[PDB]
């Protein structure tokens, strides 16, 4: 809900410093403290970095040692009516730490899990909290509430060591730029006005009533993620099952030629907000998937090199959706983390709203290319 902006406007002032990953959901800022193992789904496409997920446990039991602080203080004041508060740790800490105390060569039980699934593990070594319980226009957001935070992934094979410079090719376990964008959306796409367009059709309504319902997004993720197990796995109910039915054959096993695209878009929808799921099924029942659609492409193709605040020029009115403030593509903008207005200019432009953006993108040139 309002959770999200807020978090916006801590990192929108602070310019990414330091790579401050924020956090997505209310339910998960409460397990984001210092010392909190996090995982890493498989790296999907280059142009979003998927959301780390917690595990709910600590360090200390995952060593020999089952016991160090946080180096507290660095007060960052407020950003404009609330004041935020940090937790460090410094780097000498974590050298004579990883010496005093040797990997737990005994523990198979989520290692043993994770490995066979293949994820990425990082660690939690800052941490952006509160020193106040701040509650503004009503929410009741608690003391000690965790926005942001900074990762160091570690590998364990044969030893174990930190990775504060977080290298994309090392994993814990053993191309282009807008024009790539196009290409590689294209790539994919293609490769779906490939079976026979009723069942196309019926997998678009499931995915509207799927798009409604957080949960039976969930649902369907669990059911495969990174497990794809040799088994036919088992339909859920609801317009998720209605999905599945439309993977599989009367058997019910899986062509994984077309489940490549499907967790693609998942992973797409996944990066996206609750209200963009929801204007995503208005969108595809009221058959308006294109018109946002251009825009955003014209946006990121005069948003090139992104990472870089640069004000847009073009205006959406004059290309034919309605505008004021309400309007889809409006609120579409503004979930993605986009500032309008309502002159000129009509627009900023932030590099934070990267990821996301580019997901917006994929999600509307996929559905406009089955409708």
């Amino acid at each position: 809900s309002a959770f999200e902006r807020v978090v916006r406007r801590v990192v929108q002032e602070l310019d990414h410093g330091g790579e401050f990953i924020p956090v997505t959901s209310l339910q998960s800022s409460t397990g984001f403290q210092p010392y909190c193992l996090v995982v890493r789904k498989p790296s999907s496409s280059w142009f979003w970095k998927p959301r780390y997920k917690c595990v709910n446990l600590s360090i200390k039991d995952i060593l020999e040692p089952d016991a160090y602080d946080a180096m507290d203080g660095q007060i960052q004041g407020s950003v404009e009516s609330m004041n935020v508060y940090s937790l460090s740790v410094d780097p000498n800490t974590w050298q004579t730490l990883l010496h005093e105390r040797h990997l737990r060569q005994p523990e198979h039980k989520v290692l043993q899990q994770l490995r066979s699934r293949g994820d990425n593990v990082y660690v939690v070594t800052e941490v952006l909290q509160t020193q106040k319980e701040v509650e503004v226009t009503t929410v009741t957001i608690p003391s000690g509430s965790t926005l942001a935070f900074r990762v160091a992934q570690l590998v364990i094979d044969s030893d174990l060591d930190v990775l504060l410079f977080p290298d994309k090719k090392q994993r814990t376990f053993q191309t282009e730029d807008f024009q790539g964008l196009r290409a590689e959306v294209e790539t994919i796409s293609k490769e779906l006005e490939l079976l026979d367009r009723e069942l196309c059709q019926l997998l678009l309504e499931g995915l509207e009533g799927v798009l409604r319902d957080q949960l039976a997004l969930r649902a369907l993720e669990e059911a495969l993620e990174q497990g794809q197990s040799l088994g036919p796995v088992e339909p859920l109910d609801g317009p998720a099952g209605a999905v599945l039915e439309c993977l599989v054959l009367s058997s019910g096993m899986l062509v994984p030629e077309l489940a490549i695209p499907v967790v693609y878009l998942l992973g797409a929808l996944t990066m996206l907000s609750e209200t963009q799921h929801k204007l995503l099924a208005e969108a595809l029942e009221s058959q308006t998937l294109l018109g946002p659609l251009e825009l955003v492409g014209s946006l990121l193709e005069q948003s090139a090199p992104w990472q870089e605040r640069s004000t847009m020029s073009l205006p959406p009115g004059l290309l034919g959706n309605s505008w004021g403030e309400g309007a889809p593509a409006w609120v579409l903008l503004d979930e993605c983390g986009l500032e309008l207005g309502e002159d000129t200019p009509h627009v900023c432009w932030e590099p934070q709203a990267q990821g996301r953006m580019c997901a917006l993108y994929a999600s509307l040139a996929l559905l406009s290319g089955l409708s």
